[PDB]
C-alpha cells in the first residue's frame, strides 16, 4: 500500500 512498508520491511 505505502512505500513506508516496503522500506521498513527489511
Amino acid at each position: 500500500r505505502f512505500l513506508r512498508r516496503i522500506f521498513f520491511f527489511f
